[PDB]
Protein backbone atom coordinates (compact mmCIF):
# COMPACT_ATOMS: atom_id res chain seq x y z
CA UNK A 1 0.00 0.00 0.00
CA UNK A 2 1.88 3.27 -1.32
CA UNK A 3 0.38 6.20 -1.52
CA UNK A 4 1.00 7.27 -5.57
CA UNK A 5 -0.71 10.01 -6.92
CA UNK A 6 -0.10 11.43 -10.56
CA UNK A 7 1.26 14.84 -11.68
CA UNK A 8 4.71 16.56 -12.88
CA UNK A 9 5.44 17.59 -9.86
CA UNK A 10 7.97 15.40 -8.14
CA UNK A 11 10.07 16.36 -11.29
CA UNK A 12 12.52 19.14 -11.58
CA UNK A 13 13.04 22.37 -12.97
CA UNK A 14 15.65 20.55 -15.29
CA UNK A 15 14.01 17.33 -16.38
CA UNK A 16 10.71 19.71 -17.57
CA UNK A 17 12.40 22.18 -19.15
CA UNK A 18 13.84 19.59 -20.93
CA UNK A 19 11.01 17.45 -21.82
CA UNK A 20 9.08 20.92 -23.20
CA UNK A 21 12.31 21.80 -25.43
CA UNK A 22 12.40 18.26 -26.39
CA UNK A 23 8.50 18.88 -27.97
CA UNK A 24 9.79 22.26 -29.51
CA UNK A 25 8.31 24.21 -26.69
CA UNK A 26 9.76 27.01 -24.69
CA UNK A 27 11.57 26.42 -21.80
CA UNK A 28 10.58 29.91 -20.33
CA UNK A 29 8.43 30.93 -17.02
CA UNK A 30 8.56 29.39 -13.34
CA UNK A 31 8.56 26.16 -12.39
CA UNK A 32 4.14 26.49 -12.00
CA UNK A 33 4.33 27.41 -15.11
CA UNK A 34 6.45 24.60 -16.93
CA UNK A 35 4.36 22.53 -15.00
CA UNK A 36 0.95 23.41 -16.35
CA UNK A 37 1.84 23.41 -19.53
CA UNK A 38 2.94 19.97 -19.87
CA UNK A 39 -0.55 18.99 -17.89
CA UNK A 40 -2.22 21.53 -20.54
CA UNK A 41 -0.38 19.06 -23.83
CA UNK A 42 -0.47 15.65 -22.16
CA UNK A 43 -4.57 17.06 -21.71
CA UNK A 44 -5.20 18.08 -25.22
CA UNK A 45 -2.90 15.53 -27.50
CA UNK A 46 -3.94 12.93 -24.84
CA UNK A 47 -0.36 11.55 -24.88
CA UNK A 48 0.61 10.89 -21.78
CA UNK A 49 4.90 11.71 -20.79
CA UNK A 50 7.32 9.65 -18.42
CA UNK A 51 10.51 11.24 -16.52
CA UNK A 52 13.61 10.72 -18.67
CA UNK A 53 16.54 8.31 -18.43
CA UNK A 54 13.58 6.24 -16.49
CA UNK A 55 12.71 2.47 -18.45
CA UNK A 56 16.09 1.27 -19.67
CA UNK A 57 18.73 -1.16 -19.38
CA UNK A 58 21.74 -1.24 -20.49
Amino acid sequence: GSSGSSGYGAWAAQELQAKLAEIGAPIQGNREELVERLQSYTRQTGIVLNRPSGPSSG
